[PDB]
């Protein structure tokens, strides 16, 4: 069992060893593509990012200063490590360090305590002046010490003056005032902005805010008082004017009373010393604060100064204050129109529209939400290019992180859209409640963990198995060919016949296609871990699942190669099988959530899929920190994904089935690979082979295919077997090998039946097939080493036996070399040695002759003499010249049964026909008759034609006397008979083997016509073909058409509603500090009612809230610890060096117990989360919410995204109420201006310091994945706000605000990019017709191909086909075939209403581009006929080719086009659409140009378009359809250029022929020489030959003669180099075309059409040579009569018989009456019936009157045809002369065979070398003598006639038989040498 297992694979092994350059190319294939894979991830290293933390950002109606602080500062979003001041509950702002916060703080913790002096100072003021009608100024001069003292003791006033003493270096004004936070002169502040790029893009983010324009398009009061309440703000923000002007009018007065009022100021201030001074070094030190004597110091100057200079800056500051940004517009419409045209000066901010419930003017929503007033509903328009788009929510791919970049995601903010919708939002509220409420609302964006970022992971996931498929597609093909290129010789059915068995072969394929996979799995798996693609991965894991892979692969390749049955078919069609089912993988990870986890695992049978789900979970469990290792190998890392041991498990289980299936369709094909007249009495009787009664009877045909066989054969003698094709001679052969077993009688074979011994007799058995048994990479001695050690011969002794056989057939000199495919013709006789290697006594030989060479014919016939002796031989040929040399014994058999057997000689040979009488002549029949009858009356005439007479003498009563007399006369006659010639010849054994089987310009028009028929035939003859290659292709894209448009077309951005509830269930927040207020405690149930929670009775109320309960373990743990409410989680681990994670992962015990939660009726979750940190509980409970979404990462739904906070006052002193005490009592007794200049200033203040309170604050945290939460979350704070101070009742149900969010349509740039810059559709339909309609034109060449691989093509031209007719009609009919898809196609346009193909305008253009596109595409193809060789490879590398060359252009050309960056890119597309020459490019082109014409036309025609866009104008289309038409016919004339690129009797004859040229002679040949390119020796060297026409002439040789050059010379298929031959006078040379009108041209290439049937080209023929229409079908039917074909005339040509290939040839050359008619190899291997018929036929055509030359092997029916032989060697004639002539001069002598049944040599050859001087002898033996008489006898052979008949009576002689010189004698020289 194992040596034959060994054997085979030592076998395969050789096989692959010999061809290096596909080993290195498999194995170095997928090395460049992993290294292109390790380079990719080398270019982009994984990222790593710390934890972060965010600034909060105040609202402008929380306050002013904070608003703008917050704008000035935090522009720049820099991430924090650590936390950061806002996040606590008791802060909120955190700007301590703000030179701003501490200078408001000072002024009122200074102004707090000053009441007292102020107030003292006033009543003495007062109590002054009403006494007017020494202690008042004691007591102010100590409260303005004291004020001093205090304003010195402030540190940030110095800080100040310290700024503003500066020069303006630096950059500008606002780096300074950014510094202190955190119109000429406006030109000339956007100058320095715009000179350092800082400065610059604030200005840019800053601009439309300052210099906007506020619209609102109602204009009822209401809207008014809204407006009037939103601008409230900008109305107070416009004071400092007020106070600037005050200042400028009051400090030139104090001015003036401060110098020149000199005296009386020195005068007070002289008064006031002496008071203090008489009543100390505080007072001084006062006086110096006041500076009265300064000179040293500075307070006044410096002061006055300082103040004008601050005052002065505040007014440049506002004097570019917008003062009006709010205007009004009376309709929509008239709204988008001035809002566009404030866009042009870029003046354009936000547009308001107040649509009011009772309107109804809802797009795709509910007019209104009730009846009744109390609802009001809000749209924003602004620029598209500020807000966010508003087509999607969520991101369509999950990235790992916070989203925090404020360019690119944070565009709420610098687009100010959030400001307006406070601000509204605020109006709103004011004027419905009636009330002033007061809530100062901040924005504060949850923290992230430390992350890592990598983007290859995902990918790799999503594309490794393609890189797999891709790399082991070549492998897959090599296998898949290597196994159908084996089983296609029937190599694999001769080994399995001869000894194997099915188990044995399918595991040597295994095993020898097993080894590669591993070798690149095992490279694969290195190089990946290497490569550092998956680091932290245990490579045996990944190396198990990669060999079960390859497992799966190579028995799929197995299961696959079980469908065809072609070499190259099946390598070109196995790899586009194999590939195609790697597609289901990529629509389920597109659809991955979408499928039930019930599928998968159907799915999964694929091996591709299977894969790709492995794939998937091994990146999975990868990028948890841990790659595959044996820790979790069972383990499911995610709760829908599959561990690896189930994949693995799939895998193999895949491959089970796929085993199974393939053992059970291995027997699709059952079996197919797809008279009593008898003597049995020999001398030995050994019964060594016997069958008795066979039976058997084949599904297909209901008559059993042979009949009960009840002879037996012998040992030692070489029996013949003759029959007919299908007559039971093959199932004779097979049932009496192992082939079949024997279905009935027996087949005992040796004593023992075949099938009961079964491999018993094997070693004793010999079968030869016709088909030859070799290895191409083999050679001869390791074949003979196999061949002998599987029969089962010991390898000690199997040395001798191959050099032996080596030496015994010959080939010493040609076994070392060692090459098999490099001979040919020699090796039949190997291949015949190879059945006698076992020494079988029973061997089976099958046409050992089939087609070798005559020159080594005798060859293997010598083998079989050498093999005669001690070993049965049953040979079946069906040849009969070769039967008698080695005939034994014959036996016959006809329609599957027995007819005639015995020996050759009388006994069997019972014909009336005794011997043939030849006369020939260089006078008078009467003489001769008279003198024959007078000599013997037994004679019959025969054959009287002239120049011969044949007689026939009856064997009976073979007196040899009088026949002795008769020659004897002849001798004495023959003198002056003129005939110097005669001879005597037996029965030859074809009559009797014959006779015993049937015992038991109109013209060029109707040329065409017929082409065109003949192509409508072929083409309709294969309906499903024509059906596949027409229909498919055109609904395949018809069909794609309405299923293309899953993407939706570009448009308008929906008006979208803010809500939170718009995204489902989710948890939120509603934590709450220092609630000892109603007021909170109303904002919070409102928000809770808000929420969607109902108020239960008290009693439940008290239990509203349930704490989930904490596992035991997370207790335990934090009781172990020291964990407070406040105090910071357990802890969390990180990323370790190296050992990087995406997120972090630790243990449940941190962020504490969950906390107490609700539902709510829609689904949202509540939670009750005071008394936390609340951002560390966050940053550790995030990861365990996103790690269920983390499976596909397409849509991640998070759950939390906002929550509240209601921070309540500010821990601080501000004590604003003093500060108003304070100010009211300046402005009621200090100055009361009546006109309100100082007197509003000082009430504002009042109202401010008031103010100052802020009663409480809110926090909103947000989450800014959701694209729009901050937004919703803003309205619904609004919302609860107004709930909760409208007083309780229904209106609380019915009052509600709704705002929504509507960009402006569009702009022009917009109106480019969206129209398109996107066409997804348009591209894939385009792309979807160019491949589509390229398959059409490469399926043409098909027929060409096959066509020109055969002769069939060179047939037709040797008629009067010229080549100009033929190819102008392939292109009509490729034209008539071409007509129907594109009416298919524009159908299908018709039908879906396509708005681009179905104008008036357009539809043309489509019409023109598809017809002209196939017109000029037709003719490219046909050039590549010549080069390819195999159909099948060459439509695929065309279509291949075609799909490559469009795709590339039009998609570069296009990809050029779009996305354009700079002028380079502008001049090489122009290039690249002037160069045009692809046809299909220039569809490409114009169908695409066609599209983006009409999309730009349907986006300009909804606007004002003014454009026709006329589809059909020059510069659009029109310059690709002039150059491809004008092209169209160079491909049609540089293919025919191409196809048309071609531009002694033997020295009597010589000298006759080249002295004159004879009329009546149709063939003339002069100077024939033929002369070989690099042979260095012509073929044939100057000859001659004159042919008359009355009689045929036959020409035989050798191979390699040049009988075929001559043949192709005449024929014209070889170039005529030099040399003259002429038919009819007709000469080649000068005009090919008549010599080749009339030649009726016969070769052995079966050139013919299977679909066409023998009556179909015998009409084509027929109606190509002139024949009237009406007799056409009587020619037809005179040509099937004299040729039969009753049976075979409506049967195709193609499914005949072997013999009826040849015959219908004959007969379609033969019809048209050619002038001659020329055959070449014309009966090779059939039924001589056939052989009847062509003799019968020729013998007629040339009594008509026609020449016939003929050239075969088989000159016996030459001998019996024709009257005119000619031999040629190497170019030499030998003979050329009348047959008889020949045989009678060089053939020269006579044998002789004598048959004893004594079998003693001596008593015959006594008086046989007594009778003739000559001795000679040949094959020596008791069965058969050969004894060769003195050549050239002058006497007549009476001289032994008569002696023999006497000599029968000396010795017992069964019969003697005479071979009187026949033209075989020949061969019979050269078999003795
Ligand atoms: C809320 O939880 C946070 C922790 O999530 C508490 O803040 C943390 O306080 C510790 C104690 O100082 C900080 O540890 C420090 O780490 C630095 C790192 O270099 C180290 O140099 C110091 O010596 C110290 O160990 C920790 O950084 C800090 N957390 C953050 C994010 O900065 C906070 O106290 C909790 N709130 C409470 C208790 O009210
Ligand atoms: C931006 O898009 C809006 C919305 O499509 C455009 O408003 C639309 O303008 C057209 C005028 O070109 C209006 O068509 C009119 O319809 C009435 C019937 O309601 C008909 O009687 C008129 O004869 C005219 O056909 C259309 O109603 C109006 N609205 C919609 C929803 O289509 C707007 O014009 C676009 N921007 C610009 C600058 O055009
Ligand atoms: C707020 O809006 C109102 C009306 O829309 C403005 O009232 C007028 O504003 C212009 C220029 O701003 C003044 O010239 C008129 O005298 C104002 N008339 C009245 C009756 O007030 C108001 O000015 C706007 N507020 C601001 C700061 O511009
Ligand atoms: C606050 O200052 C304003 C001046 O800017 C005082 O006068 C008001 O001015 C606006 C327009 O600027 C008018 O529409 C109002 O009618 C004016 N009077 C009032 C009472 O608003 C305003 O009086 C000052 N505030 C207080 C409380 O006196
Ligand atoms: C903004 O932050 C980035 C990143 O830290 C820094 O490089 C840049 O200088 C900052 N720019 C401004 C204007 O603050
Ligand atoms: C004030 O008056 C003095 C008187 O000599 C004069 O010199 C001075 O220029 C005036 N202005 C200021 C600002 O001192």
């Amino acid at each position: 069992f194992w040596t034959q297992l060994m054997l085979l694979l030592w076998k395969n092994f050789m096989y692959r060893r010999r061809q290096p350059v596909q080993l290195l190319v498999e194995l170095l294939w997928p090395l460049f593509l992993f290294f292109i894979l390790v380079a990719v991830r080398h270019s982009h290293p994984p990222l790593e990012h710390h934890e972060c933390h965010f600034p909060n950002k105040p609202l402008p109606s929380a306050g002013t200063v904070p608003w703008l602080q917050g704008l000035i500062c935090n522009v720049n979003n820099t991430c924090f490590p650590q936390l950061t001041p806002g996040e606590e509950p008791g802060r909120l702002s955190n700007f301590n360090d703000s030179l701003v916060s501490r200078l408001l703080a000072d002024a009122r913790t200074v102004l707090g305590g000053a009441s007292a002096h102020r107030t003292l100072a006033g009543l003495g003021k007062l109590i002054a002046t009403l006494r007017a009608a020494q202690e008042p100024l004691h007591s102010l001069l100590e409260a303005a010490e004291d004020l001093a003292q205090e304003l010195l003791a402030l540190r940030s006033l110095v800080e100040l003056r310290a700024l503003l003493q500066r020069p303006r270096g630096t950059s500008g004004p606002l780096e300074l005032l950014s510094e202190a936070l955190c119109s000429p002169a406006c030109s000339e502040l956007i100058g320095a902005l715009d000179s350092h790029p800082l400065s610059r893009l604030l200005w840019r983010r800053l601009k439309p805010l300052i210099l906007g324009k506020l619209l609102f398009a109602p204009d009822t009061p209401f809207t008014r008082k809204l407006m009037a309440q939103v601008n409230r703000t900008f109305e107070e923000l416009t004071l400092l004017r007020d106070v600037r002007e005050v200042w400028e009018m009051l400090g030139p007065r104090i001015f003036t009373f401060m110098n020149d009022s000199s005296n009386v100021a020195m005068l007070q201030r002289l008064l006031q010393m002496q008071d203090e001074g008489r009543r100390g070094r505080d007072h001084m030190e006062a006086l110096r604060s006041f500076l009265d004597p300064g000179s040293g110091g500075y307070s006044w100057q410096d002061a006055h100064a300082d103040v004008g200079h601050l005052v002065g800056t505040l007014g440049r500051v506002t004097e570019c204050l917008s003062l009006d940004k709010l205007e009004a517009a009376p309709s929509e419409a008239a709204l988008v129109s001035r809002a566009l045209q404030l866009l042009a000066e870029h003046r354009f901010w936000a547009g308001v529209v107040f649509l009011g419930p009772e309107d109804s003017s809802d797009p795709t929503e509910h007019p209104t939400p009730d009846l009744g007033p109390g609802h009001v509903r809000i749209k924003i328009r602004m620029d598209i290019d500020v807000v966010t788009r508003t087509n999607k929510i969520r991101d369509r791919f999950w990235d790992p992180g916070p989203a925090a970049d404020p360019l690119t995601d944070l565009r709420y903010v610098w687009g100010g859209f959030v400001y307006l919708q406070d601000l509204v939002e605020r109006a709103a509220v004011r004027v419905l409640s009636g009330a002033n409420p007061r809530a100062g609302l901040y924005l504060q964006q949850m923290p992230y963990p430390c992350y890592v970022d990598d983007v290859f992971l995902r990918v790799l996931s999503r594309s490794l198995p393609l890189f797999l498929t891709l790399a082991w597609i070549y492998s897959v093909t090599l296998t898949v060919k290597a196994v159908v290129r084996e089983k296609e010789t029937r190599l694999r059915d001769t080994m399995r016949a001869m000894g194997l068995s099915r188990a044995v072969l399918w595991l040597g394929w295994f095993l020898s296609c097993l080894g590669p996979f591993l070798l690149s799995a095992a490279l694969l798996v290195l190089v990946l871990k290497l490569g550092d693609i998956l680091p932290y991965s245990h490579p045996g894991v990944v190396f198990l699942f990669l060999a079960a892979f390859a497992v799966a692969t190579v028995t799929q390749s197995f299961l696959l190669s079980a469908f065809f049955s072609r070499a190259n078919l099946a390598a070109a069609c196995g790899g586009l099988a194999y590939f195609s089912l790697y597609l289901p993988y990529v629509l389920c990870v597109a659809w991955r959530d979408r499928l039930p986890a019930g599928g998968r695992v159907a799915a999964s049978l694929l091996s591709p899929v299977a894969f790709g789900f492995g794939c998937e979970s091994l990146a999975l469990l990868e990028e948890q920190g841990e790659g595959a290792q044996w820790h979790n190998v069972g383990t499911r890392p995610t709760a829908d994904v599959f561990s690896l041991a189930q994949v693995s498990g799939l895998l193999l289980l895949d491959a089970a089935l796929y085993g199974l299936a393939t053992w059970y369709l291995e027997a699709v094909c059952p079996g197919q690979y797809g008279k009593v007249l008898v003597e049995e009495a020999p001398p030995g009787l050994s019964p060594g082979v016997s069958v008795r009664s066979l039976e058997k009877r084949f599904p297909g045909s209901p008559q059993p295919a042979l009949r009960g066989l009840s002879l037996d054969f012998y040992q030692g003698h070489i029996t013949a077997f003759l029959g007919h094709n299908g007559a039971g001679k093959t199932t004779t052969l097979s049932i009496l090998s192992g082939l079949f077993p024997p279905s009935g009688g027996s087949a005992f074979i040796l004593g023992h039946d075949v099938r009961s011994s079964m491999a018993a007799i094997r070693p004793h058995l010999g079968v030869c097939p016709q088909y030859n048994v070799l290895f191409d990479m083999l050679t001869v001695d390791e074949h003979v080493w196999f061949y002998g050690r599987l029969k089962g011969l010991s390898a000690a002794v199997v040395g001798p036996e191959q050099d032996r056989l080596l030496q015994d057939v010959g080939l010493v000199s040609k076994q070392s070399v060692q090459t098999r495919h490099l001979s040919g013709g020699m090796q039949r006789k190997l291949s015949v040695a190879i059945a006698f290697v076992g020494g079988s006594q029973v061997v089976i030989l099958d046409e050992p002759t089939a087609g070798v060479d005559p020159a080594s014919r005798r060859g293997i016939w010598e083998l079989l003499l050498k093999y005669r002796e001690g070993r049965t031989l049953i040979l079946s040929t069906h040849h009969l010249d070769e039967a008698e040399l080695l005939g034994d014994r014959v036996a016959v058999v006809a329609g599957g049964r027995l007819c005639c057997c015995g020996s050759p000689l009388f006994l069997r040979r019972h014909l009336g026909s005794g011997y043939y009488l030849t006369l020939v002549k260089a006078v008078g029949t009467p003489q001769l008759l008279a003198l024959v009858q007078h000599w013997v009356p037994g004679a019959r005439l025969v054959e009287e034609l002239p120049h011969e007479l044949v007689l026939v003498l009856p064997y009976t009563g073979a007196h040899d006397g009088s026949f002795a007399t008769l020659f004897r006369e002849l001798d004495t006659r023959l003198a002056e008979l003129r005939l110097t010639g005669y001879g005597i010849s037996d029965t030859s054994l074809e009559e009797i083997f014959l006779k015993v089987v049937e015992e038991c310009w109109a013209l060029t028009r109707q040329q065409l016509q017929a082409l065109l028929l003949k192509r409508f035939l072929l083409a309709r003859r294969s309906r499903r073909g024509l059906f596949a290659q027409i229909v498919l292709p055109a609904l395949f894209v018809g069909l794609a058409l309405v299923f293309s448009l899953i993407v939706p077309p570009f448009g308008h951005y929906p008006a979208l509603r803010l809500s939170p509830t718009m995204y489902g269930a989710q948890v939120s927040f509603f934590s709450e500090d220092a609630p000892g207020d109603p007021g909170r405690a109303r904002l919070l149930e409102a928000l809770l009612q808000e929420a969607g929670l109902e108020e239960p009775p008290v009693q439940h109320s008290s239990h509203r809230f349930s704490a989930p309960e904490v596992p035991a373990e997370v207790a335990k743990v934090l009781a172990s610890g020291n964990w407070t409410p406040e105090s910071p989680s357990p802890a969390c681990q990180c990323s370790r060096p190296g050992a990087r994670r995406l997120l972090p992962d630790c243990p449940a015990a941190a962020g504490g117990p969950p906390p107490p939660q609700a539902v709510t009726g829609s689904g949202e979750v509540v939670q009750n989360l005071t008394g936390r940190n609340l951002s560390d509980f966050l940053v550790k409970t995030y990861p365990r919410l996103v790690r269920q979404g983390l499976k596909t990462k397409k849509w991640v739904n998070e759950v939390r995204y906002g929550g509240f906070s209601l921070g309540g006052r500010d821990p601080g002193l501000p004590s604003g109420q003093e500060l108003g005490r304070s100010v009211e009592e300046l402005w009621a007794l200090l100055s009361p201006l009546p006109g309100g200049a100082l007197d509003r200033v000082l009430k504002n203040l009042t109202a401010w310091a008031h103010s100052l309170d802020a009663q409480d604050s809110l926090k909103i945290w947000f989450n800014n994945k959701g694209w729009h939460s901050m937004v919703a979350f803003v309205n619904r704070a609004s919302n609860a706000i107004l709930r909760a101070h409208l007083p309780p009742g229904p209106a609380r149900h019915a009052h509600s605000i709704t705002t929504l969010n509507h960009p402006l349509n569009l702009t022009k740039e917009q109106l480019s990019e969206g129209a398109l810059m996107a066409s997804s559709v348009d591209v894939l339909v385009s792309i979807c017709v160019v491949f589509a309609m390229s398959f059409v034109p490469a399926s043409f060449t098909l027929v060409l191909i096959e066509e020109r691989v055969t002769r069939a093509k060179h047939l037709q031209l040797m008629g009067g086909l010229s080549p100009t007719l033929y190819w102008l009609g392939n292109f009509l009919w490729d034209m008539c075939n071409y007509l129907v898809p594109a009416c298919i196609v524009v159908l299908i346009f018709l039908a879906f209403q396509q708005r681009a193909y179905v104008a008036p305008a357009n539809l043309p253009a489509l019409l023109l581009l598809l017809l002209l596109y196939g017109w000029s595409i037709t003719p490219l193809m046909y050039p590549a006929s010549f080069f390819f060789s195999v159909p099948s490879t060459a439509y695929v590398v065309l279509t291949c080719i075609n799909l490559f060359i469009g795709i590339n252009g039009s998609m570069a050309t296009f990809v050029l086009e779009l996305f354009s960056d700079q002028k380079l890119q502008e001049v090489s597309r122009i290039l690249k659409q002037v160069f045009l020459i692809f046809p299909h490019f220039c569809l490409g082109r114009g169908l695409i140009d066609m599209v983006r014409n009409q999309a730009m036309a349907d986006a300009f025609e909804r606007l004002g378009d003014r454009q026709f866009q006329s589809p059909l104008r020059w510069e659009v289309v029109g310059k690709n359809l002039l150059a491809m038409v004008i092209q169209g016919p160079l491909f049609l004339l540089f293919t025919l250029l191409l196809q048309h690129r071609s531009q002694e009797d033997v020295a009597r004859e010589r000298e006759r022929v080249v002295q004159g040229a004879t009329q009546g002679d149709v063939l003339v040949l002069r100077n024939l020489t033929k002369v070989y390119r690099g042979q260095r020796m012509p073929a044939v060297d100057r000859l001659c030959l004159g042919i008359p026409p009355g009689e045929c002439f036959g020409l035989l040789g050798v191979n390699g003669a040049g009988k075929t050059s001559t043949f192709r010379m005449v024929t014209g298929d070889t170039l005529a180099s030099r040399g003259e031959a002429v038919l009819a006078g007709h000469s080649v040379a000068r005009e090919p075309s008549a010599a080749h009108l009339s030649m009726g041209y016969c070769p052995q290439s079966d050139a013919i059409f299977e679909l066409l049937t023998g009556r179909e080209h015998l009409e084509l023929l027929a109606r190509l040579r002139g024949v009237p229409e009406a007799q056409v079908a009587q020619t037809a039917g005179s040509g099937l009569a004299r040729l039969g074909l009753s049976w075979y005339a409506d049967r195709p040509a193609g499914t005949y018989s072997g013999g009826n290939k040849r015959k219908l040839a004959t007969a379609l050359a033969l019809v048209g009456d050619p002038a001659v008619v020329f055959l070449d190899e014309p009966t090779t291997g059939m039924d001589p019936s056939a052989r009847r018929f062509l003799w019968n036929s020729l013998l007629a055509v040339v009594r008509e009157g026609r020449s016939v030359m003929l050239t075969s092997h088989s000159m016996e029916e030459c001998e019996a045809l024709c009257s005119r032989l000619a031999i040629m060697v190497n170019g030499r004639f030998r003979c050329l002369g009348s047959p008889q002539h020949l045989k009678g001069r060089f053939a020269a002598g006579h044998t002789l065979t004598l048959r004893v049944p004594a079998a003693r040599s001596q008593p015959a050859a006594a008086f046989v070398a007594a009778e003739f001087p000559g001795a000679e002898l040949r094959e020596a033996h008791g069965g058969r003598l050969r004894f060769q008489l003195p050549p050239g006898g002058r006497c007549a052979l009476a001289r032994v006639f008569g002696e023999l008949a006497v000599h029968g009576a000396e010795h017992g002689v069964e019969d003697f038989s005479v071979s009187q010189t026949m033209l075989e004698e020949v061969f019979l020289y050269f078999s003795k040498d």
